[PDB]
This record gives structure tokens, sequence and C-alpha cells, in this order.
């Protein structure tokens, strides 16, 4: 628990000033891609135009022999690509791995000024954050990175869920969390199906034709807790990978459940999940219109105002301010939503 | 959190001795009324006889040009009304609002001896409780209030849910928590259809037509609220249900709270009044069992075993609570009086 | 918490060295038996062969006038029986009862080397663990117990759930947790139709006859229990299911706990024995995947990758546990032996 | 720490109700004695009249073959002695020792209604207190002890000094702390020439040479007092080993007293009057407190004495120091007139 | 402790923005005066010209029948006086007294825009700070106070010393601490012969004519602990009152002991203590001359510099900046120190 007057200081001389609040931009879909596959690298400038954020993958589904080819491939394609409004993330290897050191160092050195958020696997405590925060700062100051590279934590273990508060407030670099269904289920010892997301035998048997069996959601406690901790710290919650690429119905349903609980976006591991994520995690229409009324009653966000019998202040205003700014950005690339939002 | 030998001490010279445990009384329904409306104000003495708890509202749905009127209005009825066995609460404005200072100060000064619980909107940390505690204490001393005015925390933000333990044990004034569904959903970013309800699209899709089983949005919230509240000797409450017209959903939602361990719920309309009282009335067989406990242990001392279960002091005090509670309800409900035998 | 270098030191001179990790063995079923009953006592050596864990009961459903005969009767049967591969547990009385002192002391004194785990009722805080840990150490050093006796915490209060993390990391004696549904629901104010069951009136009403989707009362509880236990290297157990004859609902409830990460459940009758064993037997596909991890990394060192997932120390020793557990079960079950390939 | 509404409840059924405040009584001197020595046991009924607190010792300086004799001898003399106004303490063996179980269990069983305070050696954390608290409660309930036996923590390790706040607020049984100089110095690696004393070579050298000796125990005692007082506990100076050096003994006792310590141990009859003389309540403080008790008849309302507002916390301490002075006045005629009680 | 992103927010709509760093100004002497006394009240414009800080007293040594007179007297003299460079404090009554509410409310209402710091007696925990913080914010918003009024905690109990960390980080209003010797000694059970002084009989007796008796300082632990907690949280530590007015020798020695341990200033209960405090707690000439070179080496305050073998960063530059500003302000009032400092 750092002191407030030390929390927002750069951890290295020449490192960029830590952020006071998260950058507002579309993050409905976190599209993953293997940077070592040449065919994939070829289409990256085209796919970048269809997604909110594009994320390079050096960890899972990346063979041990391809680790360096992935890192170099990532650096290669990023140097050549103008991502424009699409954000750039990268998931490096775990902190105990023999690749993570070169992963962060070589990438920040080469394409640090294009990198927005870095994803760290298997974050189990604030000590993990402390290392990465200090490590990035020294790398940022070294190569004159102009904007602080944010930290996205991947929740994969039982300990991670327990230490969620301490992780959330360990650094001003914190961006948010991603629920890793397959990894977390393996850690906890959950028996799920279809690489994480449910099990048809988890339900309630009714009292006595045949007794009704009402399936229940295995991930209620997990997401609910993830949202509360994240929101309280001004961070965003995300549903991670939905491994069952072919079941688009279960995918959209699972994505929707996350959205209804307060999640910002989800991962896509294939071209068919891109439109699903962008559709589900798009800001509610009525919610956008309501926030426009709030911004109109309060030009500065100063003073006291009441809308629909509800007192307004700086908190509700900044909040209305982010969702309108967000919706406007989405409207800029979606004529159909530009009409529905009036933005 | 304060030291044990300082926790139950008055925060002001003249302030009444803090309570050691919650006053036992019916709290199945907390009826909200707008004190600035003379028409509604005039019916208060008769409504009070219909509800367990009556709560004046100065906050939401009370216009900014009517705050002073709502405040002065509330003082007016309370001065002129004898509430009898009905508890008197009031929901003042937010701690950052330009109304809260005069709200608490003037109401305590005028009717502090009739006010039981004050409800604080948007409690997010123990620092909120600490302010209200010290502020009330100085006010109680100035006007010689005989009973300590308790504090009810309204949960409306994510931080409030996370800091629930710190809030619960921040003061001996703590009464309990009310879930503010609409406000909490807005804070978290929950997508919900109507206040107090859930969402039709939250559910589990069955494996490869595929059935769709709706889920409860508020399960985690109520469960955590109950656990924290009970552990600190407080009481958990379900807040407002915005759909007055839909009584079936209202009873179903109130029942979900009751089954998880909530004490009562809010009522915004007269049709919600009998619903809350019916749902949150103490379980009959549970009451009947506590009567055996109180009898096996008249003094409440020594060791006793009922149905193979050992009875210590903790279970006895719990049994004393529900039996007394059931009796105060049986006092004005001939049917429950029959079932309880009280 | 204690410092790391002190955490694994014995609390008494002559007390066995504290374990660094849980002893791996079948714990799918915890069969309870009243040691004061003679006809039950006689059939014990036979019942022991049919269960993974046999637990003597001195607490609930044991009359106060039979407490001593239960304690003595337990010592008698344990003395004359070689339980073999069956784990031996005992549930003593509550830490505030007038029996617990003689319970722990006399049992450890006589059969301490045959006792594996002691179940403590109503653990509410780390202080409870601290007493038993220090108490046991003094008793172990006195009678030269070679194996450290582990503590199994019974969760029966809301405060216990709130302090679950402090309880989990209070001692290396910690084995795991078991839910006490009848008590935990009483403490919370939860309404259940069965001990360890749910409630048919708890569910989501659909928007406009309106269908009613039942929900699980225990989702929050089990989920929190699992995360805390697993994080501290402990095992979470479901506990008892009241409705003995509802084997259908018994299996479903046991299954839900298993799917969430619970190691096993209690059995209150012979018919619940095969149900618990069937349900909590290690998932076939976890066993298979674990063997691939072990086959890939002989000594557990170095870096490897299975199905795209990097394997480290944590994954390896976790896989070592599963296979060892599956092998111990394969030994006494030919069907699972072929399914596991062990 | 436990929750406030649970903190003051008996930890066993039939156990006496936990105290809310420390019992007010003279504790200027804690006189130790070896209960196994029959010659000492014979004079105890008379020695008790000469000390504020009498504490039997089962731990240090008690041979391993005499541990059982000491425990039985203690029970024997306590049964035979009417202690009157003299407090009865006992220092059992360490919590890891093979004697502590029998020490606490058998003594409480036989003379639990005469035992006021147990001194526990080498208390390092709240866990130590949690065990003793729960263990005592079950023993108290079983033998129907009428008053809760308090716990006095011995500070003998660096860890104990670090976990002071956590040890203090871990139980309502907590009476206070005694400093254990020899063992604490050994734990820290501190160099002292005497048990309870400092070191002549610890000091400040002047600039170009006089050498100004410093007190090694300043930090330790100051920290102990703050933590104890904050929790409503009493801090004590432990044993002073150098029996013959009465000048240095009084100086060490006085240093502790000036910092806020309640009393000190006595390892020999000659230290008994020294502790009394030093740790007797200041006359001026007693007289000023009498003014408070007179100005505020019930302790309510708001008064002001010498330009200082008197609430309830100030009045409660005025009441404590006066009651304490009166009890001492009951057996010291010189202070009876000095205090005016 | 609050989260960093909520820590620096107004606690009320209309309340001024909380400070990020302590205002830099001469605080060597905090001169106490009784506002209920007429002749004192009439010389205030003259005395204020001779002190760094002027603090009105409503608490100790103020009779109960004079509480209202003192409160009104303070308000009247502040309204009529332009204090210029002199800071204005006030010590209201204890938080449990029947005078606190009126003390704070009426003063903020009438002279809130002239009040710099408010001193609270007997601060024992963060909860105390929490009340005053919120109370002030609601009063500041109501009366349009432009600058936030800071909180100065008086240490008078053993509990206060123990909870010193939680107190220091309880609010951005925190200015620092003052040691209250008579009250704290009474709480602890200490014995002193003078208010603020030690005790002759507290010392080390040398080994075996006469055995020498080396006197020891009673307040070493207290001041040392107070300084570490204060400095860590970016606060300032003050000695407080030295009750022995006559003994100027002991007063200066006692003030110096605080100054050598890092205390910013002390109270002056009498006109003869004013020049003593100003002389003692004036910034050391060596620190000013050296800290200037730091600013000289690195003007903007960034980059990597090295002075006398020691690396200079943001932390050291910021501390060097304040010591020169402080010295320059003092230079404006003292031509001797203006010569020594060179400012």
């Amino acid at each position: 628990r750092k002191l407030a007057h030390n929390f927002y200081k750069p951890l290295a001389i020449g490192a960029p000033e830590p952020i006071r609040e998260l950058p507002v931009r579309p993050e409905r879909v976190v599209h993953f891609f293997p940077p070592h596959v040449e065919k994939i690298r070829a289409r990256i400038p085209e796919v970048a135009k269809q997604v909110d954020v594009l994320c390079g993958n050096l960890e899972d589904a990346i063979p041990m022999d391809a680790k360096e080819a992935a890192r170099n491939g990532f650096i290669e394609v990023v140097k050549a690509t103008d991502f424009g409004d699409t954000a750039l993330w990268v998931r490096v290897n775990a902190l105990n791995s023999p690749w993570v050191l070169d992963d962060i160092a070589e990438i920040v050195a080469a394409v640090g000024n294009k990198l927005d958020v870095i994803m760290i696997p298997k974050v189990e405590g604030p000590w993990d954050i402390h290392f990465v925060d200090q490590y990035l700062a020294l790398l940022e100051a070294r190569h004159q990175i102009k904007k602080p590279i944010l930290i996205h934590a991947l929740l994969e273990t039982a300990q991670g869920m327990v230490n969620l508060e301490e992780i959330a407030g360990a650094s001003p670099r914190m961006h948010g969390f991603s629920l890793g269904p397959a990894d977390l289920a393996a850690s906890r010892g959950m028996k799920t199906t279809r690489v994480g997301g449910g099990h048809p035998f988890y339900g309630v048997l009714a009292d006595p034709a045949e007794r009704p069996f009402y399936q229940q959601d295995l991930w209620h406690y997990t997401i609910a807790r993830m949202v509360d901790v994240a929101v309280a710290h001004g961070l965003r919650a995300f549903y991670g990978p939905f491994g069952d690429i072919k079941d688009e119905a279960a995918c959209e349903a699972q994505f929707r459940n996350a959205f209804l609980l307060g999640c910002t976006g989800a991962w896509s591991l294939a071209p068919n999940q891109i439109p699903i994520a962008k559709r589900v995690f798009s800001p509610d229409v009525n919610e956008v219109l309501f926030a426009k009324r709030i911004l109109e009653a309060m030009p500065d966000g100063s003073g006291v105002a009441m809308i629909d019998g509800k007192m307004q202040d700086d908190a509700t205003w900044k909040q209305a301010k982010v969702i309108v700014d967000l919706a406007r950005m989405i409207a800029k690339k979606d004529p159909d939503l530009a009409q529905a939002y009036g933005l």
C-alpha cells in the first residue's frame, strides 16, 4: 500500500508520468494473434481495422521453439503497421518463464511507443505487479517511452482471486483483469466443459413426470467479485478466452452474461468471434442517451444538479463523460451505432 | 477499527451511552414517504399503524427546490405524531450534498428523541461512518437525546461492497445495510431491467432447441451482504423495488432476500406494504424451535442439548431475539399469534 | 500471521515436525459413526474397508449423558482395529463445551499415533486454530506422537466465512474445511427445506403463467470456500446432506460441490457411501492430463509444454498429487483402475 | 483482533465473565519465591503481608527435577495462606515446555480462586495469548473459578517487542507486560553487564574527551509503556539482578517509574522497600486528582481545573489513582498523611 | 486508508480542491494568544508582524464562561487584521466538548478565507481526522472557501502515539503534528518537573567517591518516532509548548533538541520565546547553500545530476526546492539570514 503522494510518481528518472485515470477507448474485443505465423502477419493491417484492440500472443499455443520467432515477428509487424485507432496489446510469457525477460525488454525497446497495454499471465499477488511496474519504468526511461505502458492482469489461480484487492491497487499502471476460464478451473479444481465456461451437470434438482433440473452458472461468484474489485479501483473487467470456437451460441451467451455483470469486453481467438464481441459489449443505447442528458445539465461537472430525482456530482458526471466519449468513438467506426447513439 | 475498551464509549460529553446490541423490534417493512407532500403527510398517523418501520425521504425523488420543505415537513409530522410501536427512520441527503448538514442537525434538534435510525446514502468506507458518528454524538449531547440514533448504510457503489467489513465494524451505531439495486447496478455497470429486478438475458445456455435457464444477478451481492452483516451483529435489508405494478415479481424478489437471511425490505407504495410483511415474517417452525431453547435454558446458563445439538450462550441470545421478535409481530397479527403461540 | 521461518516449527519440545503439505490419500467420503453404540462399534472393522475416511462423532446427535461413553468407546474401537488404508478422523465437541478438554487430551493420549485428523466444530477465527495447534503440540510431545495431528475446521457461522482466510493460514496443521449446512443456515438466517439442500421458493421469476427458475443457495459459500482453501493448499469438503432417502438430490448436491472443486462429502448412512465415492472420484480427464505432465517432466524441473500450456513446478507437483490419488483409488477399484490406467 | 461484541465473552460455558477494566490494587512490587524450597514456604504466610504482589516461580532458577515439587509446593502454601490484600501471581513454564500443561491445569484446579494473575514466559504473538485464554476459560469453567485469571506477558524476544500491539489487544485477560532484560538482551544480541542493567561503554564521546553514558533501555520501555497504556494495560520493569547494588537498583526502578511503569520485580528482601518507595503514586498527582473527584461528584458534565477540561477519561484516571493511593494508605501511615486518605 | 484516486477529491460539492503538497512558508514559531483578552487582541496587528505563525487559543487556559467570548474575540480580530505573510491558526476545543461545533462552524463561516490551519486537541485515531475532514468540507462548500483549511493534530495520548501512522495518512488536509508534553505525560504516566522539560532523576548511574549521574532525555523516543511518521507522509513535526517561561536557557536547549531531530518549529507561550524559536528553527546555512547547488545543477528538476558524489533525482530536487523557497521567504524578514543564505 504505497502512500498517495508517492503512488503517481514515475519509478525511474526519465520514465513517463503515471496516469491518473484509464484512457477512454473502445475495448469491446481483444483479438489475439500468433505473431510468428507469416500468413497471420500479412493480414494484420486489415484485421486491425475490424477490431477495437489487437493483442499479440507469446504465451499459450506458442511452441517453445517459436518463442523467439513470435517475439521478433511481433516487433516486425508492429514496426510496419499503423494501427490508427486500434489499440495494441501483447501477452508475454509468465514471470517464472525463461522468455519473459527478453519479451518485455526487446519489445519495449523496439516498439514501446506503439504499445498501449501489456498482459501478464498468472498474476497471483501485488509482488508480481511491483516487479513489472519497476521493470517497465526502467525500460521506459531507457528508450524514452512517452506514455506509460499499462498492466493487464490475467486471473488464472485461486490465489489471484483472493489477492484481487492488493493486485488492483498495487500500481497506477493497472488497466484491469481478464478471467481465464480454463486456467482458473484447473487451479480451483473445477470440472467444466468446452475449455471453460460451464458444465451441464451443475444445477438444482427440483422436488418430486421427472424432476426438473435447472442448470446454474459456475462463474457467477468469480465475475461478480472481479467486477466489484475492478470498478472500485477504477479498473475494467474482461472475460478472457472462450475456447469453444465453433459454438457461437454459447459464446455470445457467455459474453452477454459478462456484459450484464459489468464486464467491458472479451477476447476473440478467431475471426468469427470478432463480430460477436463487438456486438455484445457495445454500450446500451438508453444508457448513452441518459448520459447525454447528464452532460447537458452540467457543462463543467461542477455545481449540483438533479436528473430524474437523482442528485448528480463529480462521480456521476465523469462516468457519464466516459460512456459518451466511448460511444462517440464507436460511432465513428459504426454508422449504425452512430445513428442509434445520436453521436 | 477502534480498541474494544473505547468502542462503546460516548463520542461527546452528554451523548447517550452507545448500544451494545441491536434493539429487537419488527423490521419486515421500511415504508418510504415524501414529507413535503401535505396529502401524503396527513395520512401518516394511520399508515404508521400499518408498517413496522416508517422512513422519511429527503434524498431521491425529492426535488432540489423542495429539500427545505421536505426537511421541515418531516419535522412537522413527527412532532405531531405518536408512532407507538412503529420505528421512525429518515434518509438524509448525500454526505457531499449541500443539504446534509442542516438535514441531520435540524432533525436531531427538533425530533431527535423520536428518531431511531438515520439512513446514509452512498456509504463507501468507514470514514463516512466516523463522520456521522462524531457529528451525531455532538448533536445528541447538545439536545440531551436519551437514545443513541443508529446508522443504516445504503450500499450503492462497488467500493461500498468491497469495504463492507470496514463499514460494518466502524461504530456501535451501525444498524445494518440496505441494497440499493438501481444505484449499485449503475456503479458496477450491471445491465438490469427496472429497479430491484434482474435481467432476462442473464442465464445458462444448455448444450446442443437448446434450453435457457435464467440466473439471479444479485446472488453474490445479497450473500456477501448477509455474511458481513450477521458476523458484526447487524441486519441486512433489501432496498427499493421500482416496479410497483408488478407485485408477483416483488414478492418473488423479496422472498429471495428473505431466504438468504435478509430482515426486511423497502416499500415505496401501499400495495407493497402487505407483501413485505408477509414475506419477511419469521419462520414458524424456527420460532417454535427457539421456544424450546428458551425453555431448556431459562436463565440461559449452563449447557443444554436439543435434538442432538448443544446449546451455548450464542444460540440462546439468538433464540431470545426471534421469540421476542415474533411476539411483537404476534401482538398485532392474530394469525401469526396463533401459529407462534405468543 | 506468524513469520515464515517460524510457521513450520513445532510448538512443543518433542512434538512432531509440522507437515509442509497435505498427505495425499482418498478422502472422497467421510463416514460418521457414534462410538458409544456397541452394535455399531462391532461392525467398524468391516465398515472401515468400505470407506476412505472413517470419522468418530462426539459432538452432534451424541447425548450429554453419553459423551463420556462416546469418548471411551472411540478409544476402545480404534485400539483394537487396524484401519489399514482408511483414514481416521474424530469430531470432538465445541471449544467452549465441558467435554472438549477430555476429548482431545484422552484421545491423543491413547490413540494419537492412529489419529490422522481432528474435526473442530464451529471454528470462527484464527484464535480457535491457535489454541488447538498449541494444545495438540503439548499433547503430542507428551505421548511421543510421531505424526502431527491435522486440524479440520467446521464452518457453521457467518463469522467463520468472513474470517475464512485468517483461519486457513493460522497453522500448518490445517487440513481443510467442511460446511455445516444446518448451523451455517441458522447463523445466517437462511431458509432450507433440507439439511444441505436448497429451497424450492428461491429462484428467478420470468417476465410476463410465468416460469420459475430455481437457483442455488450455496453457490457463493462453496465458491468462496474453494478459492480460500485451494489458495492455502487446503481441501474443501461439502459436509452432510440431511435427506437420507433422497439419493437423487443427494447425488446432485454432492455433484455440484464436486464440480466447484470440493474433495469430498460426509455420509450419514450406508447408502450415502457409494454415492460420495462415485461422485468425488477424480475426473478421468484430469488424471490423464496429469500423467502426460509427469511423463513429460521426470524430475519436475526444467521447462516443458503440454497442449500449448507451459509446465512449471506448481503444475508438476499438482499433477503428482492427482496421479498418486488416482493410483490409491485404482488399487481398490478395478473399474477406475482401467479408466485411469493405473 | 476479535470483534467488539465478542471480545468480552467467556470462552467456555461456566467460565467467569471477562473483566472490562483492570482491578485497581497496589502493584508496586512483584516479589518472587521458589515454592519448592520448604524453608521459603514456611515464611510465606508472613512475607505476604510485606509485599503488594507475591509471585510463585516455576520457571527460571527452578531445576528440572524440581519442577513438580515447585508446582505442588505452590499449591500447598497457597492453600494454607490467607493472603488478605496481597495479590497472588504465578510464573509457569514456557508454552513449549513439558511442564506448562500440568502447571496451569493443576494449579487452577486446586487454588484457582486464589490466583489473580498468571505470568507467561516468552510471549511472542497473539497466538500465545489465544491459547492461554482459551485454555484458562475451559479450566475456569470446569473448576467454577469465580473471577477471570488475568494474563501477564513476559517480553523476552525481539519478535515480542515487534508484536506488542498485537499481543496487547488479543484478550480481555491481558493484565500487562514485564520486561525480561537478560533474555531480551540475549535475543537482540544486546550487551549488558548486569541483569536489568545497561553498559558503561554505551555512550557519547565528546568532540576533541568526556564520555557521556546513555540508557540502553530507553526505546524498549518507552515503546512498552505506549502500547500498554493505549490498551489500558500496565507496564512493568522486570528483575534487577545486581542484588547488592541498591543505589543502581533504585536508579533503574526510578527510570522505569518516570517513564510510566507501574512496578518492578524483587529478587531479594532488600529490594522490597526500594520498589515500594519508587513506585508509590506521586503525592501531587494524588492531590490534584482529589480536586477532580470533588469538582465532579458523579464524573458527569463538564468541569475545568487549572485551565484544563475534565471529561470522563480524565475523571476515570483521577478515580483510579485516588483509589490506588487509599489502598496503599491503608498500610502506610506516612503516605496516608501525605495523600490525605 | 482511502484509495489514491479518491484521496485528493473534495468531500463536498463546492469544497475547494485538496492540496497535493504542503504550502511552503516560515513556521519556526507558532505564537499562541487568548482572543478573549482585550489588551492582547488590540496588539495583534503588531505581534503578527513579529511571528511566522499566529495561533488563537480556545481550548486550554480558556475559562468555560469565556468560551463564547474567545470565539467571538477571535472572529473579530481576524476580520479587522490583514495578516500579510503571517499564517493564521486556531486551536478549537476537544472533539467531545460542547464547544467544537460552534468553534469550527462560526469561524469558517466568518473568517474561513483567512484561516490556514486548524489545530485539533487530543487526536487519537484516523476516525477523528475523518470527522474534521468531512465537516470542514461541508462548511467550506457552504461558505465558498477558496483554499482548503489544513488539519494539525495534537498528540496528547498514548493511543495517539501508537496510531500515528493511521492518523498521518487519514486525509490530504494533514499538516503535521504538535507534541503536547503535559497531556501526553499524564496519559502515559510519565513524570516531568516542567511542561515540556524532562526529569532530573531520569538518568544512568555510573559503576562504583560519588558515582556520576548522567541525565537522559525523556522525549527522545517520542520526537524521533513523531519525525519519521511525519516526514514519511510528507508532513511536518513541531515540538509544542515549553511551559517554563522564565528559564530561557532550558527552553532554547529543548527547542534545539527538537530542531536537531528534524522538527519544523515550536510554540511560543510568551513574548520571550518568540526570538528563541525563530533563532533555533531557522534553516541551517549549510543546507541552504547546498540545496541551491542542486537547483542550480538541474533547473527544471528532471534528468540525472550528481552533487558531491550523490545522485540527484525528483525526490531530492523537490526537497531542495522547498528549503530555498523557505530560506528566501525568511530572507525577506531577516537581512542577516538573507546574507547567510544569499537569497
